[PDB]
């Protein structure tokens, strides 16, 4: 007639529960996940027993343990996130020259290359959840990772995506306080601007800092950085990456709606990365998009 459960919304804090068994999970607590499955129309198996359950934050402490964990005030959040686990799970994580990558699934090539991307770049993130979750996909276990990115991002499962947008999300849940960003432009007059947040280490209209540096177009020139790394991206184009003049980039094949994603590391040659894949090459040019670089400071 009963068994106990535990019920969660940060997988932290667990609430013992005693389940009948004669109803099922979503007549007790509602929505009901077990490790991203849906057992809400379920009622409970003798297996259950012990094992720990996400249920929806539908009080006030739910609500504080989830922010907390998480730093998200979107009830639907838990939610998503079950939702993408319930599939990131089933990806594979193999290692590819050093790295945590994803075997191609569900139109996924944009999460392998941030993946690629944040373990090549010093980051640290803020939310508990996203430190334990990178922590864990470091060491190959990437699956609660992924399943939280879709979640901030606001991506389900299976549906194409832009690494650009999907680094703009997870910076804006890293600590960037030692960054800063200061540009010019050269309209009569000095125009000086300082940039912080995700704005002080992204840039869209060129692939290379060191144009950058020199200005686009009147005419804006980096002034001054202080940051770990930058990400300069633009519209695809034909580009020719050059082994050591930069850390990795992001290769897109095709049109603004179907498309592809590849990771170019430089480790001693040039690689690149795809999902399980790699080859390497001593040169490259290709259709490029985002471009990622090692800085500690600059100034013009
Ligand atoms: C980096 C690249 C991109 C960025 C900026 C301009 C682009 C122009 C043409 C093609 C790609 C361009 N980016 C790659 C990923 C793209 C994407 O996620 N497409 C999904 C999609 C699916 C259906 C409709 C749609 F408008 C968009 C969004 C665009
Ligand atoms: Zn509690
Ligand atoms: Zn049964
Ligand atoms: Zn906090
Ligand atoms: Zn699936």
């Amino acid at each position: 007639r009963t068994i106990k459960v535990f019920t969660t919304v940060d997988n932290i804090n667990l609430h013992t529960q005693v389940v009948d068994m004669s109803m099922t999970y979503g007549q007790q607590f509602g929505p009901t996940y077990l490790d991203g499955a849906d057992v809400t129309k379920i009622k409970p198996h003798n297996s259950h027993e012990g094992k720990t359950f996400y249920v929806l934050p539908n009080d006030d402490t739910l609500r504080v343990e989830a922010f907390e964990y998480y730093h998200t005030t979107d009830p639907s959040f838990l939610g998503r996130y079950m939702s993408a686990l319930n599939h990131t799970k089933k990806w594979k994580y193999p290692q590819v020259n050093g790295l945590t990558s994803i075997k191609w699934a569900d139109n996924n090539s944009y999460l392998a290359t941030a993946l690629l991307t944040l373990q090549q770049i010093e980051l640290k993130f803020n939310p508990p959840a996203l430190q334990d979750a990178y922590y864990r996909a470091r060491a190959g276990e990437a699956a609660n990772f992924c399943a939280l990115i879709l979640a901030y991002c606001n991506k389900t499962v299976g549906e194409l995506g832009d690494v650009r947008e999907t680094m703009s999300y997870l910076f804006q849940h890293a600590n960037l306080d030692s960054c800063k960003r200061v540009l010019n432009v050269v309209t009569c007059g000095q125009q000086q601007t300082t940039l912080k947040g995700v704005e002080a280490v992204m840039y869209m209209g060129t692939l290379s800092y060191e144009q950058f540096k020199k200005g686009v177009q009147a005419t804006k020139y980096l002034v001054q950085q202080e940051s770990p790394f930058v990400m300069m991206s633009a519209p695809p184009a034909q580009y020719e990456l050059k082994h050591g003049t930069f850390t990795c980039a992001s290769e897109y094949t095709g049109n603004y709606q179907c498309g592809h994603y590849k990771h170019i590391t430089s480790k001693e040659t040039l690689y690149c990365i795809d999902g399980a894949l790699l080859t390497k090459s001593s040169e490259y040019k290709g259709p490029i998009t985002d471009v990622f670089y090692k800085e500690n400071s600059y100034t013009t």
